[PDB]
């Protein structure tokens, strides 16, 4: 019954990779997916669905098939100003300065065509499946938008939740998996210099923000050179800097914008707390009289998968798949909003990884220009893991 | 004679200073003054005269009247991309995030009131007099624009050519004069680190262009504290830095803006030959693959004041204004590309300094967001100095 | 049976030994130029009838013969390090010497005479063979590959298996710890050479002026372990020494830099002393230096694998000897050790665990700081035990 | 120029074998500041070997006063004192470089010039008429040695001359030539030790130090911006680290660096404006890091700039120039060096000029002081120092 409603898929495989292109080609900033939300909504209401909009641009579909175990699944869409340079047939425009740099597009296609397989087939099945479609995953604070915008009391909870992350991984097309602790916590600020501006020529008359600036970056790769346990992990990336227009002045202000990565919610809060010493000691340094800004934009605790879940996921995709398809891997150095829905709901988890390209690890990785998944098979792969993790529930 | 053709701007001082203002609340980019060059020849025409379009936005007006020697006035009028914070009634609206930040508005609307006062009263006077309005003077290369567009065959060289520069200076609404070296060579330039990107959670994936671009502005500070001699001038400014969008992404390219001075011709080669050492070599201390990229802006040689026609001016300013009122200085760190202008003509030359404000030195400097030089005084005492300079030759 | 009775000869003999321990602590020597040390080592060897063998210089080699039976090698260092010594206590060594045995090297090489005066007073609780190991230079003074390119396999027949231990500030109290197969990281030890061009302090620009290069380096280096590291890899890159220039007003000609690697394997260990050397000679190419920097190589070792079958027997044997709560398996620790040369020499599987001298546990002071100072009598006397109770499968 | 003057300068050549020998034994023997044993007792016996009375007055320092009939007073110092940097010259009188020391500033120089003119106005008392002071000086090198001298009583000891001189050695154009400038001639300076203070370790766990070597490199970073930024780019300022120590084994962090630092501006309050702002430099980078103990600051030595009196200045050149010849002796603008010197005639009240001449043949091409390899070219180098001194004293003395 799972291969038969995997075997469905090839039916609907040109119209899935028409729709994948086209979220592609509209890649559109955290918490204002407009174009993105309201085209997923359509393709729900396609198949006789009823999507809840929640948390702005968030949509929740509930796919009811009699009695049974309850599976969600969440999918997040947003994409990032980067400007796409691919060269793919169907890339965004380079115009817009945006592209689906994480492959959320395909995260989001996946699920719209595990939905679609599920509805066309509900003689294999039976219970419920929950679709969740998540926005501003990107630092925007998508999964708390949800979760405040009363998800866990407008839609009943499932009995297991899942999500996955297209990336570039060995082995090439294959699932990985990490029990326990998959991910780091991480936080994203804006840091605001404010100095004394002036003439290029007359630098004793200013505070020069600039100058503190790259005194501070640098000064920050201390926090993971000298103040973390080699044994640990820790990341603080200055992503964006900015200030300044004309050569010959001296500025008022620079902006740093700056993310940070930790083992744990004490060691994350421990980088935190050391930047901001290092900023302030850094502006003490050079005589500049206004106090550093700090901005909060977004946080997020470290991913941890339920431990027995995953062992029960990884057993099944090897028996699907095959053993060499699905891997055990330590842990990534990246983040995630997502538990904040199961945690909501109060119900085990599991997110998994899947690699979008031939190349496995040699590939472009997620964030570069270049990032580009490749069809078909890697939208096979995710659209397929969908319906294998949730079979031991709904066709069991 | 002078004293007549002085007393004369009182009957347009509340005129010239609303023409002040509309210059102030349309301050536009280096080589890009559309409106406030065409506002430029519409207020030489309003004076019956012809002026002539030289360096795409460039204007200049001879004024003829009878034979006898000839005198040229140079005044520019880029701003700059700084927000205005004044709190001005005139003030640039804040969200053209530009202003007239080194009071090229008020050099402008001096030498328009000048002119008028000549026009107005060619009895009075006796020669020639040219009005030079530069563009691009904020490292946009608009003197050599001029100079490019053929400014020495279109005009006829005068005979001795002056410039003036507002700023906050000692003594309050004052004079003052440095002759030989009285400005720095300066550079300007953009450079481009071109890393490669990256997921910020994988910095090892990447070559981080924003730790390069830190550490060179940091390195770039021992050209002036160990590599120049203690008894030279040098500086080298970053005023700009630009790179990257989200916070949890390292990007591709950083762009430094930089900006160097010199007492000399050979030291301000020596800096910037120092920049790019040091910017080629901390890229390959990173391990970056691509070449940085060198992006010349503009340059100039420091101003050097003719010696002889500087003194002549001193005198003649301490006669007129008052003993305490016209002083000597030592050479500002500043700089100018004014004298590409006399250099092609071929003319001797002085530009000198006025003090904008009651508070001198004191009073925010220029190319901050409060510079806003203050009337009346700051601009009737530049309107009259240009004609108390020009009366040697023309009175 | 026998276990028991042999450790329990240790009480009688514990006065002497204390007293043994706090001389080794008064004579702490560079390494290679252990002579007082090496001296009394030989010395206590021959007081129990035995035959020590001069081997790599300092080093000396007891075999103890007892009948028929299996052979254990047991090794313990004994170099110290140019710390002065800040512990207050009575023993101290002399702060004037300006060398202290701040990684307790002391305390391992007598509890080793003290494990071989237990066996020699004992022979009829024991049989086979039993050799004592006692290694200079290990403080990356490369004493063990002095050892083995001195003949020690040629001139000692091998044992079955070998053993080696470290006290350091561990939980729990007094206990031990192991780690089946990576237990420690590969490291390396250089002294680098800036050479510039020196002149009066107050005319800089006709200079090229080291110190201010030196201070670059330093501040660049940690951008290999912020940037250019896996984040969830283990590496390290420590300055431990500066020196350059005596006079304030005077700019020197050389800076030197003794500095510090580790990595959890040989390629990144590799790639970071690379990444050193890069950062080295482009900061000296920013200052236009026209010397080329020099390396100097001092001393490097591979990170410390633990046989996984041999771990976990002794594991198994300690857990019953001393209690479940008092032989425990932790991660890896972010320090090196050269050991490993000795029983790979001899071709024979190997174990070096840890021993915890502090009743605080990691709440005491650290190995290299000033203050470090095992605590008489536990700390001497679990570490002589170990030795006993490590031996017993085979000998006992 | 005179008649008398000529005589004397010409009587330097029965002398310039021994001065020589003089000079090179002082070259072997160099010392540290305010330790100048052997070279202070050295100069004693000199004097003492032409019949005069040195008085030993500031620790090391040696006075020695020629009264020679009724006239003008005139004082000329040199110091003594070496620096610790291991000679590099090759030179067959070279200090032996196991010493670690050499004087890399020609202050053996200066010393042999004031003991030869000494001499020749000893052996040629027909030739002049009044009073000579020879002041020689410990500790110039920072060491506070003018200082030690005014505090143990110079000026209740010696009676003040009429006029003061000293003069400097350095690798200057014209060569073999002298350079004077009225009024300001060098700069402000002060001299300091600055210890950070961490918590030590193991070099593998950083994590539970706070590292003195990562921080001390922050610092003589973040100290170029004093110069590079906080200061009028027309001014002059100069903030030099000239010495780093800390740590001594390659795997372990250390508890403690020491930073060697000295600064120039100038003007007084400059001065004082740098020299805060490392202060404030130095504690927001320990901050930075996190570290609770206060790092410290301790002071070795300052000197206001020297000023030439300007018109014995003025006098001096037109002498120098009538001597030498015009083209032998020119005026310079100020210098970016300091010197103690202004310590000694402003104890007496008396005004004072300084000039400085060249050691090299090659001039500004030579090799600088504070080199290990500043070898100052025999016989010119000495003999234009001595005939310097007979020079300047002769408009009082002849
Ligand atoms: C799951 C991981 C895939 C890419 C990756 C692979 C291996 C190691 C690092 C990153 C990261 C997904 P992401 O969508 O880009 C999450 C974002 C934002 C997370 C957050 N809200 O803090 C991030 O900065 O990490
Ligand atoms: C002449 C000076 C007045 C302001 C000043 C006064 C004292 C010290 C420094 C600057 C500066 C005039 P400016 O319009 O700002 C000239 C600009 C551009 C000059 C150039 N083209 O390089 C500059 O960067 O220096
Ligand atoms: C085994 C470990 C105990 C101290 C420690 C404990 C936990 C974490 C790091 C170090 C260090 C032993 P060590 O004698 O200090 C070895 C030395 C020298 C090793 C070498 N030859 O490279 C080192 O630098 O690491
Ligand atoms: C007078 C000058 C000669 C060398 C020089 C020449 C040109 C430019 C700078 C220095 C320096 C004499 P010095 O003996 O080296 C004085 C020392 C010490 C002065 C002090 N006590 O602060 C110094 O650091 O400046
Ligand atoms: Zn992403
Ligand atoms: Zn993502
Ligand atoms: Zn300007
Ligand atoms: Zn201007
Ligand atoms: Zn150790
Ligand atoms: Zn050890
Ligand atoms: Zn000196
Ligand atoms: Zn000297």
């Amino acid at each position: 019954n799972l291969q038969k409603i995997v075997d469905s898929l090839e039916s609907s495989r040109a119209e899935r990779e028409e729709l994948y292109k086209w979220f592609h080609q509209h890649p559109e900033m955290s918490m204002q997916e407009h174009e993105t939300s309201k085209r997923i909504a359509e393709e729900l209401e396609k198949l006789g669905l009823e999507p809840q909009n929640i948390g702005v641009t968030g949509q929740v579909a509930v796919i009811k098939n009699g009695e049974g175990p309850s599976v969600a699944f969440r999918a997040d869409f947003d994409a990032l100003p980067i400007t796409e340079n691919t060269g793919l047939d169907y890339s965004a425009d380079p115009e817009l300065g945006m592209m689906h740099a994480c492959g959320h597009d395909l995260h989001t296609t996946a699920l719209l065509g595990a939905v679609r397989a599920l509805v066309e087939n509900k003689d294999l099945w039976s219970g419920t499946f929950i679709a969740v479609h998540q926005p501003g995953e990107e630092g925007g604070g998508g999964a708390r938008h949800m979760v405040d915008d009363g998800l866990a009391e407008k839609i009943a909870a499932p009995d297991v939740c899942f999500a996955q992350h297209v990336f570039n991984e060995d082995p090439a097309f294959g699932y990985v998996f990490t029990p326990g602790r998959f991910l780091t916590a991480a936080s994203n600020w804006r840091i605001h210099i404010h100095g004394e501006g002036g003439h290029g020529s007359r630098p004793h008359l200013t505070k020069d923000p600039i100058v503190v600036a790259a005194s501070i970056i640098t000064k920050l790769q201390t926090i993971v050179s000298r103040e973390v346990d080699p044994n640990e992990v820790a990341v603080v990336t200055v992503g964006s800097i900015e200030g300044g227009k004309s050569t010959n002045s001296i500025p008022y202000t620079v902006t740093l914008g700056v993310n940070t990565r930790a083992s744990n919610d004490e060691l994350s809060e421990y980088v935190q707390n050391a930047i901001k010493r290092i900023v302030i000691a850094e502006c003490q340094a050079a005589g500049i009289e206004q106090e550093p800004e700090f901005e909060y934009l977004d946080s997020v605790p470290a991913v941890i998968n339920d431990e027995d879940l995953t062992e029960q996921l990884m057993a099944q995709f090897r028996e699907f798949f095959g053993e060499d398809q699905a891997v055990e891997i330590p842990p990534l150095s990246g983040s995630e909003d997502y538990p904040f829905i199961p945690n909501a709901w109060g119900v085990p988890s599991v997110m998994w990884g899947w690699s979008g390209f031939a190349a496995g690890s040699d590939a472009p990785g997620n964030h570069t220009d270049k990032f580009a998944p490749e069809l078909p098979d890697a939208l096979e792969r995710g659209t397929q893991a969908i319906l294998v993790a949730a079979a031991p529930w709904l066709m069991k």
